[PDB]
Protein backbone atom coordinates (compact mmCIF):
# COMPACT_ATOMS: atom_id res chain seq x y z
CA UNK A 1 0.00 0.00 0.00
CA UNK A 2 0.84 3.70 -0.64
CA UNK A 3 0.04 6.85 0.75
CA UNK A 4 -1.23 9.59 -1.25
CA UNK A 5 -1.64 13.43 -0.85
CA UNK A 6 -4.98 14.88 0.13
CA UNK A 7 -6.27 18.26 1.50
CA UNK A 8 -8.50 18.76 4.23
CA UNK A 9 -11.61 20.49 3.03
CA UNK A 10 -13.62 19.16 6.34
CA UNK A 11 -13.95 16.96 8.94
CA UNK A 12 -17.64 15.39 9.15
CA UNK A 13 -18.19 12.91 11.98
CA UNK A 14 -15.87 10.20 13.74
CA UNK A 15 -15.26 8.42 10.89
CA UNK A 16 -16.09 10.46 7.73
CA UNK A 17 -13.43 13.15 6.39
CA UNK A 18 -13.94 15.64 3.11
CA UNK A 19 -11.11 15.91 1.55
CA UNK A 20 -9.33 16.66 -1.65
CA UNK A 21 -7.63 14.22 -3.60
CA UNK A 22 -6.36 14.57 -6.86
CA UNK A 23 -7.74 17.77 -7.18
CA UNK A 24 -11.41 16.66 -6.64
CA UNK A 25 -13.90 16.70 -3.37
CA UNK A 26 -14.75 13.38 -2.22
CA UNK A 27 -16.39 12.37 1.10
CA UNK A 28 -14.17 9.23 2.94
CA UNK A 29 -15.55 7.04 5.14
CA UNK A 30 -12.90 5.58 6.98
CA UNK A 31 -11.53 1.83 6.48
CA UNK A 32 -12.14 -1.00 9.63
CA UNK A 33 -13.74 1.48 11.83
CA UNK A 34 -16.65 2.07 13.05
CA UNK A 35 -17.18 5.76 15.51
CA UNK A 36 -20.72 6.31 16.56
CA UNK A 37 -23.34 7.86 15.76
CA UNK A 38 -22.93 11.91 16.64
CA UNK A 39 -25.93 11.59 18.22
CA UNK A 40 -24.84 7.96 20.24
CA UNK A 41 -22.76 7.68 23.73
CA UNK A 42 -18.88 8.77 22.48
CA UNK A 43 -20.32 10.38 18.82
CA UNK A 44 -19.46 13.67 19.37
CA UNK A 45 -16.13 12.84 21.17
CA UNK A 46 -15.11 10.35 18.44
CA UNK A 47 -16.11 13.46 15.86
CA UNK A 48 -14.23 15.56 17.94
CA UNK A 49 -10.88 13.12 18.00
CA UNK A 50 -11.21 12.93 14.49
CA UNK A 51 -11.76 16.63 13.53
CA UNK A 52 -8.85 17.46 15.89
CA UNK A 53 -6.72 15.05 14.00
CA UNK A 54 -6.77 16.08 10.72
CA UNK A 55 -7.51 19.72 10.80
CA UNK A 56 -4.07 20.07 12.67
CA UNK A 57 -1.95 17.70 11.27
CA UNK A 58 -0.10 19.28 8.58
CA UNK A 59 -0.47 16.49 6.19
CA UNK A 60 -2.79 14.56 5.47
CA UNK A 61 -3.11 11.45 3.57
CA UNK A 62 -5.12 8.65 2.20
CA UNK A 63 -3.98 5.05 1.53
CA UNK A 64 -6.27 2.95 -0.47
CA UNK A 65 -6.30 -0.60 0.27
CA UNK A 66 -6.15 -3.49 -2.22
CA UNK A 67 -10.16 -3.69 -2.74
CA UNK A 68 -12.63 -1.49 -3.63
CA UNK A 69 -11.98 2.01 -3.14
CA UNK A 70 -15.47 3.95 -2.99
CA UNK A 71 -18.35 2.17 -1.58
CA UNK A 72 -21.92 1.74 -2.48
CA UNK A 73 -22.68 5.80 -1.34
CA UNK A 74 -19.97 6.85 -3.38
CA UNK A 75 -17.87 7.63 -0.65
CA UNK A 76 -14.02 6.86 -0.77
CA UNK A 77 -12.64 4.01 1.04
CA UNK A 78 -9.22 4.50 2.67
CA UNK A 79 -6.90 4.62 5.49
CA UNK A 80 -6.54 8.51 6.46
CA UNK A 81 -2.91 9.58 7.78
CA UNK A 82 -2.70 12.87 10.21
CA UNK A 83 1.21 13.76 9.85
CA UNK A 84 1.70 9.77 9.73
CA UNK A 85 -0.43 8.90 12.58
CA UNK A 86 -3.34 6.46 11.12
CA UNK A 87 -6.47 7.72 12.60
CA UNK A 88 -7.86 4.70 12.47
CA UNK A 89 -5.18 3.38 15.36
CA UNK A 90 -5.84 6.49 17.22
CA UNK A 91 -9.51 6.54 17.42
CA UNK A 92 -9.42 3.11 18.02
CA UNK A 93 -7.04 2.78 20.74
CA UNK A 94 -8.73 5.53 22.79
CA UNK A 95 -11.63 3.71 22.63
CA UNK A 96 -13.34 5.92 19.86
CA UNK A 97 -14.38 3.45 17.70
CA UNK A 98 -14.22 -0.23 17.45
CA UNK A 99 -13.03 -2.65 14.55
CA UNK A 100 -15.69 -3.27 12.35
CA UNK A 101 -16.73 -3.50 8.68
CA UNK A 102 -13.86 -5.60 7.98
CA UNK A 103 -14.14 -7.34 4.63
CA UNK A 104 -11.93 -9.77 2.40
CA UNK A 105 -10.31 -7.47 -0.14
CA UNK A 106 -9.90 -4.41 1.84
CA UNK A 107 -8.23 -5.65 5.61
CA UNK A 108 -4.32 -4.69 5.43
CA UNK A 109 -4.33 -3.20 8.80
CA UNK A 110 -6.96 -5.18 10.25
CA UNK A 111 -4.29 -7.03 12.92
CA UNK A 112 -2.54 -3.46 14.03
CA UNK A 113 -6.24 -1.96 14.77
CA UNK A 114 -7.37 -5.18 17.02
CA UNK A 115 -4.18 -5.24 18.79
CA UNK A 116 -5.12 -1.47 19.63
CA UNK A 117 -8.72 -2.14 20.60
CA UNK A 118 -7.29 -4.95 23.10
CA UNK A 119 -5.52 -2.32 24.55
CA UNK A 120 -8.31 0.22 24.51
CA UNK A 121 -10.58 -2.85 25.91
CA UNK A 122 -8.05 -3.82 28.44
CA UNK A 123 -7.93 -0.04 30.04
CA UNK A 124 -11.37 0.33 29.85
CA UNK A 125 -11.99 3.26 27.76
CA UNK A 126 -14.74 4.99 26.30
CA UNK A 127 -16.52 2.56 24.39
CA UNK A 128 -15.15 0.24 26.65
CA UNK A 129 -15.90 1.57 29.78
C1 LIG B 1 -16.44 0.89 6.20
C2 LIG B 1 -17.27 0.45 5.07
C3 LIG B 1 -18.63 0.68 5.04
N1 LIG B 1 -19.38 0.31 4.05
C4 LIG B 1 -20.83 0.45 4.02
C5 LIG B 1 -21.45 -0.78 4.77
C6 LIG B 1 -22.64 -0.16 5.48
O1 LIG B 1 -23.84 -0.18 4.66
P1 LIG B 1 -25.34 0.04 5.24
O2 LIG B 1 -25.49 1.56 5.23
O3 LIG B 1 -26.00 -0.54 4.10
O4 LIG B 1 -25.50 -0.39 6.64
C7 LIG B 1 -22.26 1.30 5.65
C8 LIG B 1 -21.81 1.70 7.06
O5 LIG B 1 -21.29 3.02 7.07
P2 LIG B 1 -21.55 3.99 8.30
O6 LIG B 1 -21.00 3.28 9.51
O7 LIG B 1 -20.80 5.22 7.86
O8 LIG B 1 -23.00 4.17 8.30
O9 LIG B 1 -21.25 1.55 4.78
C9 LIG B 1 -18.80 -0.45 3.00
O10 LIG B 1 -19.57 -0.85 2.03
N2 LIG B 1 -17.49 -0.68 2.98
C10 LIG B 1 -16.68 -0.33 3.98
O11 LIG B 1 -15.48 -0.59 3.98
CA1 LIG C 1 -20.42 5.20 12.01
Amino acid sequence: LHKEPATLIKAIDGDTVKLMYKGQPMTFRLLLVDTPEFNEKYGPEASAFTKKMVENAKKDEVEFDKGQRTDKYGRGLAYIYADGKMVEEALVRQGLAKVAYVYKGNNTHEQLLRKAEAQAKKEKLNIWS
